[PDB]
């Protein structure tokens, strides 16, 4: 099995420059393509699975619920236009909690390491994104809406 | 001969919840809308939101209200490259009796176009009203009957 394990922030959808925190509606804005082109990789197989770092989530620092909002209409939108991710893996921890699920550690991973190694990647905005997938032995994709952008990649892991 | 399609947005584009769209926790896409529109788009046809958004800009529907959700769908539309040529709005409320509101054509008067292979796609008799005035095929959006993909394979 193909898999593919996708950051949140910066790569389905824009990261906010101040605080890091889609925690209001008028801060949800998709990236270019990405619902098209992740059609497009199920179709040839892949599998999708996604993998964040939310910083603070459920605490004071940034509420479960001001993060739910947004996160569920994003959800609902990648539902209803058939593009499902068998999981959502979310670490909600601070740096200073030197925990042990905050990626680029792949304690949250810990099943899939099961897959195809050759075949699968990690496509995330972050050097930290590219280092969960040298941690799991995988390819690793670095997400820019420029230079690397999703109907890029749907060309490029789609190519025979 | 350009071919257009003309669609609702309430209950076509988006669910339809006290029938306004006046908060993000109300905001939802209807299933397979973008890639069908993306697909429609490719077969050449030229999209036109119409949409009747009763009592928009007053008390009872602040500007502020609707611009939140709506600018959002549109965002979302945008980002994966679904375009809409125009969006239009009648903000009226049916006591009002105006000019605009389907099934009139008021808002649609410069179009009135391939007509044999133009359509108002919308989930109301009115939009299928709107077709008959404005002389062109109706396509009765139904989310369980008369979806999207269908749509979407009939029209291409
Ligand atoms: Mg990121
Ligand atoms: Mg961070
Ligand atoms: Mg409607
Ligand atoms: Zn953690
Ligand atoms: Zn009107």
């Amino acid at each position: 099995q193909k898999y593919l394990f996708i950051d949140r922030d910066g790569t389905l959808i824009s990261e906010p420059p101040s605080d890091f925190q889609v925690d209001r509606f008028d801060k949800l804005a998709f990236e270019p393509g990405v619902i098209p082109q992740l059609l497009k990789l199920q179709k040839a197989g892949y599998k999708l699975v996604m993998i964040t770092n939310q910083d603070g989530l459920g605490t004071q620092s940034f509420p479960q619920a001001d993060f739910d909002g947004p996160h569920n209409l994003m959800m609902q939108i990648f539902t209803s236009q058939g593009v499902q991710f068998d999981e959502v893996l979310i670490c909600p921890h601070l740096p200073a909690d030197e925990c042990d699920c905050r990626k680029p550690k792949v304690k949250l991973v810990e099943r899939y390491l099961a897959m195809d190694r050759a075949n699968s990647y990690v496509i995330g905005d972050r050097a930290t994104d590219i280092q969960l997938a040298e941690n799991m032995g995988i390819n690793g994709l670095r997400y820019d809406r420029e230079t690397l952008n999703w109907p890029m990649i749907g060309e490029q892991l789609t190519r025979r």
